[PDB]
C-alpha cells in the first residue's frame, strides 16, 4: 500500500526533493504577500494516503450539502427559530444568488479501527484556497510522477470552478457592459493572488472580455454608489457591477441591498453559523428540506446543546477532558446558550514530510489530514430553483498530531 | 500603427493594469530571491513595437552566429593570436581534450539603430554565452504581454517564445550523446538563492514533460562541490558524492571549475567558449576576412556588425572609446587618447555610437507607482544553442531559436516585441 517513507529514505534526497518543490511553489503561484514581498505556501512534500471510499462518499455528497444550506438561506423564518447584529440588518433586490461552499472533513477512527467520514466543518463566503488547490494538486503529481509512483490523485480545476460560475453568475446579470467586482481588505489582502487567479481561468473560459475590477474596500467608499431609482451598484459613476465578489459594513448592505449578484448575500452567514450546523445534527432538521438526506446524516456528528469521548465547543474557544467539566459549573446560564457538547473524533494519523520557509524541512512526521470539497451553485431565493451546479473540487490540509497545504493519494 | 501611449491613457486604469500584471507575474514564476524571500521581476507594463523587418533579420542570423563562434572556439591558435585573458590561457595550456562534445548556448543581443535617412537598421549590441540570464523568464513574460495585449482587444506580431523548452531540449540531447542511462545531470550554482535558480529550476520543468525516464537533475552549489566532486583517476569522468557519474555539467556561475573542465562531463559550453566572447574578439571579427575564413552566412553577419578600430578629430559625438574586457564620449575620446599610456591602449577600442530608436511604454517596479509615458530603449536578444564536437568542427543539434527584449530609460526592465 501506498505510503510516505516508503517512498525515499536518504535525507540528503528528501532535502533535495524539498528545494525542488518549494521552487516549483515559487514558480507557479503557491506564494502570499508578507511584511511588502512574497513566500511559498507550507506544503508536505509527497501526498498523504486517504481512503479511496470516503473521499467519494464526500466528493459524492457536496451536491446534496449545498443544496440543504440553499434551501435553509431561502427561509429566513427557520433561521431566525434556530437562534443579533446581523439579524437586526437582514423585498429582495436580487434574487439569484451564487454560493460557493467549503465542506471539511476528518476521517475517523471508529472502534473495530475501520476509519468513517465525518464532517468538521462548512464555509462559504471569503473561502480560501480556490488558486492554491489546482496548483497543489498539479505539485504533488509531479513529486509522485518523478519519483516513480503511479485516478489515484484527481484532477482538480477548482480555479476554473470558481471562475465557470462567476462567468454563469455575469451571464444571468444578462448586461455585456457590466463588471465583475472584487473586493478585498487590502492591496496586500491573503486572499488576492487568488482572486486574481481565478480571473486568469475566467480569461480563457471566454471571448467576451469581462472586465474584473480590484477595489478595496476603503476605496469603496468613495467609488461604489447605489441607483437611486434603478437600485443597481454602479462604480466611478460609469460601471454597472453584475457580481460582487467578496474576499472579506454600512457599505456591505448597502451592497447587499443592490442589484448585484452576491457571493453570497449576507443571509448565507446566518445559515452557516456553528449554532446551525448543530441543529442540523437534530432528528428531522435535514429531512425538512428533502437519498441526499441519509447521505448527510452518515457523516454528522451528534451535537447537544446546553469526557475524554467529549469536546465543548463555542457555537458563534474550546474545551477537552477534565475541562469539560470545569467549564461546566463555573459558566453562568447566560453563557451556556452559546456552547455545545459533540463526540470527539479519533483522527487517522499518516506519516508525510513537511516543508516550511527559511528552515531545513521536518520528515517523517505523524500528521492528520483533513479534507475539503469544494462545490457552488447558482440559485435563485425567492423560488428555491437552482440554475447552475459547478463542478466539484478537493483539497486537503495536514497538521501535525498551524497547518499545511496537503492533496490525497488515494489509497 | 501600434504604440503603447494610443492603448490606453486613464491612469487608474493603468495602475490596475500595472498590479494585474504584477500580480500574474507573481502567480507565474517571473520572480527572484532577495533579502530570503522573492520579488516579481520589473517588466514593462505593454509589449514595446519593433520593426518586423530587423526582429526577423536576427531571428535568421543566430544560426550563422552560433556557427562562426563555435567555429572559432574550436581554434585555440587563432584564438591566442587574437589577444585574465592571461590567466584563462595559463590554465586552457594545461590541457588532450577528454570530452569532444561541448553544449553551446548564446545570447546575441541588438539595438534597432536610426541611420541618417531616417530608418532603422539591425546593429547587434553584444554576444553573451555560458551563465546565460532569462531562459525561464523569456517564456512567461511573453505570455504576459501576449495577455495584456489580448485583454486590452488589441491583436505573428506577438511571437511565440519557448526557451525553457529550448534549453531543456539542448540538455536532453547533451545526456543523449554522453550516453549513460544512470548518469545525472549537475546544475552548478553560485548559491542556494542565486538569481540563476529558479531560471534553473524552470527549465527542469520542461525537461521532465519532454521524456517518460525521469533524468536526475541534481542541485549542487559550488562550495558544495569541493567535497562532493572528485574526478575518477581512470576513466576521468567526473563523480558525484562517490555514486553518481555526471554526464552534463550546466554551469550557472575555481579549481574544480577546470577539474570539472578536463574531465569526460558536457560542459555548457566549456571554458574555451569564454576565449571567444570578450570584446576584443567581437572587435576583432569587425576586421576584413576575419568571418570570411569560417565560411551567405558571414555577409548576413556583416550587415549587423558594428565597425570597432583598435589601438573622429570632427564629429566625437559619433564615437565611443569602450573597453574590451567604463568607456568615454564626445571630447573625452581626443582627451584620453593622448593622455593614456601604451600599456591601457591595448585594453581599448574605437566604436560608433549607435544612435537608437526610443518608443514610450509603462513601467512596473516593486513597491512603487507605475512610471507612465516613459521615453525607452529596447533591446533584442535572440537565443539560440549548439550540440558540437570540438575536435571535428561538427554540429549535430541545432536547437529552436528564442528571442527576449530589454528596455531601459532614455536601470532596465524585461519587456518583449511587438512587430509593427
Ligand atoms: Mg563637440
Amino acid at each position: 500500500q501506498y505510503c510516505v517513507p516508503n517512498i525515499e529514505q536518504d535525507p540528503q534526497i528528501l532535502l533535495e526533493q524539498s528545494l525542488d518543490a518549494k521552487d516549483w511553489a515559487l514558480s507557479n503561484g503557491l506564494v502570499k504577500f508578507v511584511d511588502m514581498m512574497t513566500q511559498f505556501l507550507p506544503l508536505s512534500l509527497y501526498p498523504s494516503p486517504f481512503p479511496r471510499k470516503l473521499f467519494q462518499q464526500a466528493v459524492d455528497v457536496q451536491k446534496a450539502m449545498l443544496l440543504l444550506y440553499f434551501r435553509a438561506s431561502c427561509d429566513y423564518e427557520f433561521l431566525k427559530e434556530a437562534h443579533k447584529k446581523l439579524v437586526k440588518r437582514l423585498g429582495i433586490r436580487q434574487p439569484v444568488a451564487m454560493f460557493c461552499q467549503r465542506a471539511d472533513y476528518m476521517a475517523s477512527q471508529e472502534d473495530d479501527g475501520q476509519y468513517v467520514l465525518k464532517q468538521v466543518e462548512v464555509n462559504t463566503g471569503a473561502i480560501g484556497s480556490f488558486g492554491t488547490t489546482p496548483r497543489f494538486s498539479r505539485l504533488h503529481r509531479r513529486m509522485v510522477s518523478n519519483a516513480g509512483i503511479d485516478s489515484v490523485m484527481p484532477s482538480d480545476q477548482t480555479d476554473t470552478m470558481a471562475a465557470e460560475t462567476l462567468y454563469q453568475a455575469w451571464l444571468e446579470f444578462g448586461n455585456a457592459e457590466a463588471v465583475i467586482l472584487f473586493l478585498h481588505g487590502s492591496p496586500n489582502s491573503h486572499l488576492m493572488l487568488e482572486s486574481r487567479q481565478i480571473t486568469h481561468q475566467l480569461e480563457s473560459i471566454s471571448t467576451e472580455r469581462i472586465k474584473c475590477r480590484f477595489i478595496t474596500i476603503t476605496e469603496g467608499l468613495n467609488r461604489l454608489k447605489r441607483d437611486p431609482n434603478n437600485f443597481s451598484l454602479i462604480l466611478d459613476d460609469k460601471f454597472v457591477v453584475a457580481v460582487v465578489f467578496d474576499r472579506l459594513m454600512d457599505l456591505n448592505f448597502v451592497i447587499d441591498h443592490s442589484t448585484a449578484i452576491k457571493t453570497p448575500p449576507y443571509i448565507f452567514a446566518l445559515s452557516h453559523t456553528k449554532r446551525m450546523q448543530q441543529v442540523f445534527t437534530k432528528p428531522g432538521m435535514v429531512e425538512k428540506f428533502f437519498h441526499m438526506a441519509e447521505a448527510i446524516r452518515k457523516v454528522q456528528t451528534k451535537g447537544w446543546a446546553i469526557p475524554h469521548r467529549y469536546v465543548l465547543k463555542n457555537n458563534g474557544d474550546m474545551f477537552f477532558n477534565e475541562d469539560i467539566l470545569k467549564k461546566l459549573k463555573t459558566m453562568a446560564p447566560a453563557d451556556r446558550d452559546f456552547y455545545y457538547l459533540t463526540e470527539k473524533l479519533r483522527p487517522m494519523v499518516i506519516k508525510n514530510h513537511f516543508v516550511r520557509p527559511n528552515m531545513a524541512p521536518t520528515l517523517n512526521l505523524d500528521a492528520t489530514p483533513e479534507l475539503g470539497i469544494f462545490g457552488c451553485l447558482l440559485g435563485n431565493m425567492e423560488t428555491g430553483k437552482v440554475s447552475y451546479f459547478s463542478r466539484t473540487g478537493h483539497m486537503m490540509k495536514s497538521k501535525l498530531a498551524f497547518s499545511v497545504y496537503d492533496s490525497p493519494y488515494l489509497v
